[PDB]
């Protein structure tokens, strides 16, 4: 055993100089990084009027769909504050409507909620680098926040100019722990065997290790010099390897900052044993950040080529793009492969190629991400307004004629990330359909005289987001009549038989358009 305490010390006098020349503008913004300065509560709920208090008390906030996780959990613990001032009865029964309350929001509701979320924002420089993937001019905060983030952003640059070096870069190994579901949200929930949770479903466990090649990280990775016992969630267990040149800095109780914008390559994924617990070990290595955008790179062009054969595209339409920044990179562009496949096996050809090359008309593109929604340009440069845009696993946006996927997250209500796929291919359907009925006047399909009518009859009778507007119903809808599942498409044809005939009718009408 080559000693904890040792390994840390001389990792400790390597960047003492370096420790020492700290100004404490310098030693404040470390701090700053480490732990992230959240939103006053208080504030908050002072600023409220006594009718959107009344409203913040009785809302469901997980029945929203454009808030982002982070954003949901804050709200949480901001309704729990404005609670606690009553009856034991008033609290008892505000969360006994809560049992069969998956239902969608009021108008009222939702505005109120899209307008609060520009008040509840933490100030987390490592959130904002992952959230943009390094991109912090994106137009998703306030214009000043945005400043001061960047000026933070090049000070702790300048601050890590040292290092590794040569002597210490292949004797040293720096771990971290980490939580599944920051890196697959879907993986995640199923990769802890449901029979013992002390044991890895190994079939999950070889999808997971299938492409997992490589990895990013955009913003700056605080590694333990030393391995700490996981904690509760913690079923991931790095050990990382630098590279000589590698730029980091030394933090108290062990451990180090690394700089932004490195690539990890994966050398290798193991099932291991600690204290009868299983956990999943990576082992990586420190490769420069151009390298794996280059291997990015060629697989967005190889997947395109692909893709524009199959399609009857000209050659080289940029149709599908690979937007990723971040620790779960090369599983990203393995999945977008298995999701368009699956899109081809269950969807006609001839609907397939009508509608893309609609999009492509528009200069469309097919986004897969692992950056959030809101920095996607797609989805910003025509939603200005921060309250209108959205966080989701999927979104169409028709004035950019593009589908965004984002990996990262889970969908509720669903079973994969191809299902999400297909539903967002939906909308895209549905207004290749409104244009085809009147060219000049381009709106949706759903937004005609007919479907507002049957979305008003048998819009309750499908899945429970179905309920919310005619465009998502018909969305829905679509996705059920397209399941791999046989059983899914059946019930859409008894349960709702108008919207049923209502799309297999716009389908007919796209295939059968022209020359
Ligand atoms: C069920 C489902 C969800 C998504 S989604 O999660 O990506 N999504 C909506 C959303 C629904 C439900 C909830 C919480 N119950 C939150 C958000 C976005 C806005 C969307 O309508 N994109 O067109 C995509 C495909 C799906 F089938
Ligand atoms: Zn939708």
């Amino acid at each position: 055993a080559l000693s904890r305490y040792e390994k840390w010390e001389k990792i400790k006098q390597h960047y003492q100089h370096w420790s020492d020349s700290l100004s404490e503008e310098g030693r404040g913004l470390l701090k700053k990084l480490q732990i992230p300065i959240e939103p006053k509560k208080d504030d908050i709920i002072h600023s409220l009027s006594q009718e959107e208090k009344e409203l913040l008390k009785r809302i469901q906030i997980d029945s929203s769909d454009f808030l982002s996780t982070e954003e949901k959990e804050f709200l949480k613990k901001l309704q729990i504050d404005i609670r606690d001032s009553l009856s034991e009865e008033e609290k008892e029964l505000l969360n006994r409507i809560q049992v069969d309350s998956s239902n969608p929001l009021s108008e009222k509701e939702k505005e109120f909620l899209k307008k609060l979320k520009l008040d509840i924002q933490p100030y987390d420089i490592n959130q904002r680098l992952q959230d943009t993937g390094g991109l912090i001019d994106s137009p998703s905060i306030n214009l000043d926040v945005r400043k001061q983030y960047k000026r933070d952003i090049q000070n702790i640059d300048a601050l890590l100019h040292q290092s590794i070096g040569s002597t210490l870069y292949n004797k040293i190994y720096l771990y971290e722990n980490m939580n599944i579901n920051n890196l697959t949200a879907t993986l995640g929930a199923d990769l802890v065997d449901s029979t013992d949770n002390t044991k890895i479903n190994r079939g999950i466990f070889n999808e997971f290790k299938k492409n997992f090649k490589y990895s990013i990280s955009s913003n700056y990775m605080i590694v333990d010099i030393n391995e700490r016992p996981a904690l509760d969630n913690e079923r991931l267990k790095w050990r990382i390897q630098l590279s000589p040149d590698t730029r980091a800095g030394y933090l108290e109780n062990g451990k180090l900052i690394l700089q932004r914008n490195i690539g990890l390559e994966i050398k290798d994924v193991q099932i291991i044993k600690q204290s009868e617990k299983e956990y999943i070990r990576i082992d990586a290595k420190v490769v420069p950040k151009s390298k794996i955008d280059t291997k990015i790179q060629e697989a967005q062009l190889n997947i395109n080529q692909e893709w524009n054969k199959a399609l009857g595209l000209p050659k080289y339409t940029k149709l599908i793009t690979f937007n990723v920044h971040n620790r779960y990179a090369s599983n990203i562009v393995e999945s977008a492969y298995l999701i368009l496949n699956e899109w081809k096996n269950n969807i006609q050809s001839d609907l397939i190629k009508k509608v893309t090359n609609y999009l492509v008309d528009g200069n469309g593109r097919f986004v897969f991400t692992d950056i959030t929604l809101p920095n996607i340009a797609e989805q910003y440069t025509h939603q200005d307004e921060i309250y209108e845009q959205v966080h989701s696993k999927g979104l169409y946006v028709p004035e950019s004629r593009s589908i965004l996927l984002h990996g990262p997250s889970k969908g509720v209500e669903l079973r994969n990330d191809s299902e999400g796929f297909i539903h967002e291919f939906g909308h895209a359907v549905d207004d290749y359909a409104g244009y085809l009925l009147d060219k000049n006047q381009s709106d949706l399909v759903t937004n005609s005289k007919k479907f507002i009518d049957i979305f008003k009859e048998e819009g309750s009778n499908l899945t429970s987001y179905g309920r919310t507007n005619e465009a998502e119903f018909f969305a829905e809808a679509f996705r059920l009549m397209h399941s791999t599942d046989h059983a899914e498409r059946l019930k859409v044809q008894k349960n709702a038989p108008k919207t049923f005939q209502f799309i297999n009718d716009q389908i007919k009408f796209i295939i059968n358009s022209l020359v």
